This record gives C-alpha cells, structure tokens and sequence, in this order.
C-alpha cells in the first residue's frame, strides 16, 4: 500500500487537469461509496484526472497500479486508458507518455484498470513520473464528442510487488 485514494475525505488533493478540463469531487456517484473525481469539460482526447507519483515510489523498482473507473453518458461502449507522463532532468519541454493499460467500459458500469509498472532507475534522471486517466489518443484535428465524454475515477490504489 504506496498510495491510495478513494476521494471520501472529499479533497482534491494534488489530482490536476491536463490542460483546460475540469477536475471536481463529487458526491452522490461513487465505486461502492459516496464520492469519486469527476473529470468534465473535456475538448481533447488527453484531458483527465492526472497526480505526481514519483514521490511515494521507489526508483528502479516495479509497482502495481489499479484504479476504477466509469462513464454515464454517451456511447454504449467506451475504451479509458490509465497512462504514464514522465518528467525527465526537471525538463518540462521534452515530456514522455506511454499507456500502461487499458480497459472497454460499458455506459453506468464501474470497472478496474490495472497492471504492474516500472519505476525508471536514479541514473536516469527521472524527476517526474504523473499517472493519469484519458481516452485513446487524438488527434485535435479528429477529436469527437465520443472521444471527450465526462469520467469518474475511485478507490486509486500502488502497490509493492
Ligand atoms: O507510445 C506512444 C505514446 O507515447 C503516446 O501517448 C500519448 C502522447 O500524447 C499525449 O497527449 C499529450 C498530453 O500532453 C499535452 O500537453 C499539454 C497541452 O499543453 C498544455 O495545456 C499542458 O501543460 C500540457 O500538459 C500534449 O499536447 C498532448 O499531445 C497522450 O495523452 C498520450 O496518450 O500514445 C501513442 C503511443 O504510440
Ligand atoms: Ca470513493
């Protein structure tokens, strides 16, 4: 147990937006509870709920990380990818992504994303490293409304391995 966050407390926390999205705990909507992070207001693929986690990891080791996720409006179907945004020498200018996993929700339903991850070693110079939550990736030019669909996210979970 590295981190963990179910939202009860009713906090935002250090969760963010990715660009000009909308980050809100909500209450009344939960994974097996009464709260959850909301992301609406998206306009591109890549808008979602992202937090730093470098801090509670160890670097070099391998992590495993879960989290549920769910969509009320919309399409019937719809894929949610859990990614990686990785920071490296304090050069925000030259940032990396890679997705982790990814699951296909169906409209109303809660559903777990998991898997394991590499924490990248010191001599690397990794000084960032962001899990975040989105849809498949875009592109500006070809982004629908399917594509931007609000979101919740619950019950965030690392883990040692
Ligand atoms: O292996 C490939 C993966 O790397 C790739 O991952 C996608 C890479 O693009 C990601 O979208 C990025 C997210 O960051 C945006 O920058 C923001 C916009 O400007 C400011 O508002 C703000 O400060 C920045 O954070 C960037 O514009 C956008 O392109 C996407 O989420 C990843 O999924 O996927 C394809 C694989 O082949
Ligand atoms: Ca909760």
């Amino acid at each position: 147990a590295l981190f963990k966050a179910d939202f009860e407390d009713g906090n935002i926390g250090n969760w963010r937006a990715r660009g000009t999205e909308k980050l809100e705990v909500v209450s009344g909507i939960g994974h097996n509870s009464n709260r959850s992070l909301k992301t609406s207001s998206r306009s591109e693929t890549y808008h979602g709920p992202l937090v730093e986690v470098l801090p509670y990891l160890q670097k070099g080791s391998t992590v495993h990380i879960s989290f549920w996720a769910m969509y009320d409006e919309g399409p019937a179907t719809q894929v949610i990818n859990g990614s990686l945004e990785k920071e490296f020498n304090r050069d925000t200018a030259n940032l990396e992504y890679a997705m982790f996993a990814s699951t296909t929700l169906n409209k109303g339903q809660w559903k777990k994303i998991e898997a394991d991850i590499i924490v990248p070693a010191e001599s690397t110079g990794i000084s960032g490293l962001r899990m975040y939550a989105e849809t498949p990736w875009k592109q500006s030019s070809e982004v629908t409304e399917t594509d931007t669909i609000p979101f919740y996210v619950d019950d965030v979970q690392i883990t040692a391995t």
